């Protein structure tokens, strides 16, 4: 279930925007390198991830 | 629980996998943290 996977991602970052769509989708305009590195650090939690 | 005792600046949460986070940790602390990486394959930092 991607619904629970999305919730886990949301808490770990709570400037990003989290939406469910069909796969996990993360978007943002001006994010710090640390935030991007943190975001792609969570990439090892679900293969179906796009940034 | 084993990870928590071995470090008791870090924050330990259960989530779904073991999650470790912190802002300004010493290199020794990071080296110690990834030294515990040989205890569970499902670890992220």
């Amino acid at each position: 279930n991607v619904g629970r996977a999305a919730e886990e991602m949301r808490e770990l970052m709570g400037a990003k925007i989290r939406v469910v769509g069909d796969h996990v989708v993360v978007d943002g305009k001006n994010l710090a390198p640390t935030t991007l590195a943190r975001v792609r650090a969570l990439q090892a939690l679900y293969p179906k991830t796009i940034v």
